[PDB]
């Protein structure tokens, strides 16, 4: 089993204990630790923060302690858009051009992978002969790094991809039975299924859909999203399970009506130490005063409200029920985004340091004995 974890570079700029530095990182907890993220500065692998290398230095450090530890850089993500993929993977040279840098930059900063982290190709504004172009793409990175590990005689970079759960975006960029081929191991992003950019409440991360459902909206949890994915051609052993430390939050119409399908009027309240409108941590939720914890029968998971205020999230229960599911899927392992927004420090949540991470470990049987 896999336990697939990212590390975000800006979780170093929250204020307080919510702030995650180097000493937050733990060698043992996960199997394989991804950066979140890289970028790219005329179509070569590039930094993002100023002090990305001082932090590579950290993270990469941390197979001294642990030498199992796998390390992957991330590019991309949902901030960094489209355009710079996009103009990258439009020629055979502009690749070339990436897949030389990135196998230099990992290897000069210690990474044993890449994690593909485009969102999306054939959306977000990238043209459909992205979806093409993105197969073409992770077959020059594969036989890039097939290649280099023969002539060096190290051993082979891995590459990774994060992906997405909805039908919409998968069709539109993803051609799965080939990509899957290629790629050592796909991160399923089974989170975001809903939150405050719909107008009614929903789960971020529901493990089946609710009875009343129908349409496209009764795919938009995490079974159908795994099905979808096997059965379009991903093997189940390179499937890797996606786990949000985190929930999306809604404010209500009516403080009166807390159904999950209740009005919202928008996103809701910023947490305290994310301040980010729409969503918070597990930390954040997790010691909420005064406040009414519920669970959605259908669905498997958490909800909590007070007042005006409703949140989706996941629990420990939660991340057990999903880790049960998984392993009777047959699937690679668990993902987790991230691993700054559980309780990384046990600062909030009575639950000791890394509680929702933790209970995944353990639940893989992955806890170093
Ligand atoms: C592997 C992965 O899930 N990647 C995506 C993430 O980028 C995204 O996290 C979001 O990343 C943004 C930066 O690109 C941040 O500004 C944003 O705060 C952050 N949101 C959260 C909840 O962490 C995660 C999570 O939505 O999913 C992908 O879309």
């Amino acid at each position: 089993a896999k336990l697939v974890c990212y590390f975000t570079n800006w979780a170093q700029y929250r204020q307080g204990e919510a702030r995650f530095l180097p000493k937050d990182l733990d060698p043992s907890l996960c199997t394989h630790l991804i950066y979140a993220f890289a970028g790219m500065t005329n179509h070569q692998l590039s930094t993002t923060e100023w002090n990305d290398e001082t932090l590579y230095q950290e993270f990469n450090g941390l197979k001294k302690m642990n030498p199992k530890l796998k390390t992957l850089l991330a590019i991309g993500g949902w901030n960094f858009g489209t355009q710079k993929f996009t103009d990258m993977v439009a020629t055979a040279n502009n690749r070339q051009t990436f897949v030389n840098s990135a196998i230099r930059f990992l290897r000069k900063y210690s990474f044993d992978g890449l994690d593909l982290d485009w969102e999306y190709p054939g959306s977000q504004g990238s043209p459909a002969v992205d979806k093409e172009r993105f197969t073409t793409l992770v077959q020059d990175l594969a036989n890039a790094f097939q290649q280099e590990a023969q002539t060096s005689g190290k051993e082979r970079l891995l590459l990774s991809a994060a992906v997405p759960a909805g039908q919409t975006y998968v069709d539109a960029g993803y051609e799965v039975d080939k990509i899957a081929q290629n790629l050592d191991f796909v991160n399923l992003m089974a989170y975001d299924f809903h939150g405050s950019w719909e107008k009614v409440t929903g789960h971020n991360s529901p493990l089946y859909k609710r009875q009343e459902e129908s349409g496209a909206a009764a795919s938009l949890n995490v079974d159908a999203a795994v099905q979808q994915w096997l059965q379009k051609g991903t093997p189940a052993s390179k499937l890797i399970l996606g786990m949000p430390t985190y929930g999306r939050s809604f404010t209500l119409a009516s403080s009166s009506d807390t159904r999950v399908g209740a009005p919202a009027t928008g996103s809701g309240t910023p947490g305290p130490f994310t301040k980010e409108g729409g969503m918070l941590a597990y930390y954040e939720v997790c010691s909420w005063k005064g406040a009414t914890k519920q669970r959605i029968q259908d669905q498997k998971v958490p909800y909590i409200f007070r007042d005006n205020q409703w949140v989706g999230f996941d629990d420990v229960e939660s991340f057990k029920t999903k880790v049960s599911y998984l392993k009777q899927k047959g699937l690679g392992g668990a993902m987790v985004w991230a691993l700054d927004l559980d309780d990384f420090a046990g600062f909030s949540c009575n639950q000791g340091r890394y509680p929702l991470i933790q209970t995944l470990r353990q639940e893989l049987s992955l806890v170093p004995r």
